[PDB]
């Protein structure tokens, strides 16, 4: 097995509630990794062990291009430690801060990276995979991967939304207490396309009333400068009822993903 003591540390590359990941590297090899601390006081107390420990056991078989593999596991006495992939380019939510919008082949392509990893989890039966942007990371070079997993973790920016960015992300099925299937992925893909266009997302607003109105009315509107092939996908995204909405299959067929797709 592993323990703390085949890690050297590094800074904290984000910091959660629950824990921290910070950088790490195996103590032979130097081959570099990201430890993701769990205080297990802080765990139980949310009534996560059981569950925990099953819900590793997903994410450590996955295996995928645009995922975050988890390498290994391992607890001491008072903490909970995943052995984690390094993704050198951390998140897509502060390269949104930057930039302040994306454009059309770089969103298409993250989009196309999603989806490919959503098939790939659904055939591992695997859905409500939560993928807003602070979840998502840039691996070697270009890549998306989806961290999620972990009870997510935050590096120092904006202050702006601390917490509040929650909802924005959730299908009206979720946020309304109902149930949910391989679907609800479907809605955030549509959100994720939306934000990474426009820089916000599409229910944004300053109560979380009027959030959740706008969601499961499905009220939104584009600005001007989003192209009918955007939209178009979009809207067949984010349709009140599930069923209505693709499976990933027509999403990566799309006409407007194809053309300024890089991937
Ligand atoms: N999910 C997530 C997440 C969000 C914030 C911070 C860390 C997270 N988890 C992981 C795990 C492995 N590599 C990385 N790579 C990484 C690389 C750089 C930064 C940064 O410059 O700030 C942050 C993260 N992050």
């Amino acid at each position: 097995q592993w323990a703390l003591e085949d890690f050297e540390i590094g800074r904290p590359l984000g910091k959660g509630k629950f824990g921290n990941v910070y950088l790490a590297r195996e103590k032979q090899s130097k081959f570099i990794l990201a430890l993701k601390v769990l205080f297990k006081a802080q765990l139980e107390k949310a009534g996560v062990e059981h569950q925990l420990r099953r819900e590793v056991e997903i994410q450590s078989h996955l295996r995928h291009p645009n995922i975050l593999r988890l390498y290994g596991y391992f607890h001491d006495a008072t903490r909970v430690y995943l052995i984690l992939e390094y993704a050198p380019l951390g998140t897509v939510y502060r390269e949104l801060q930057k930039l302040s919008k994306f454009d059309e082949q770089r969103t298409a392509t993250y989009i196309t990276e999603l989806a490919n990893a959503l098939s790939y989890c659904h055939s591992k039966r695997v859905i409500h995979r939560d993928i807003k942007p602070e979840n998502l990371l840039l691996g070697s070079a270009g890549e998306l991967k989806i961290a999620d997993f972990g009870w997510s973790v935050h590096a120092p920016s904006s202050r702006r939304d601390t917490l509040c960015g929650t909802l924005d992300y959730l299908p009206p099925e979720m946020i309304e207490g109902r149930m949910h299937d391989e679907k609800v992925d479907l809605w955030s893909l549509g959100v994720l396309c939306y934000e990474f266009l426009v820089g916000k997302p599409p229910f944004e607003a300053n109560t979380y009333q009027e959030t959740y109105k706008r969601i499961s009315r499905v009220e939104f509107t584009f600005p001007d400068f989003v192209t009918e092939g955007a939209r178009d996908l979009i809207s067949r995204l984010l349709k009140h009822n599930p069923s209505q909405r693709p499976m990933l299959r027509e999403v990566l067929e799309h006409p407007w993903i194809t053309a300024n797709s890089s991937k």
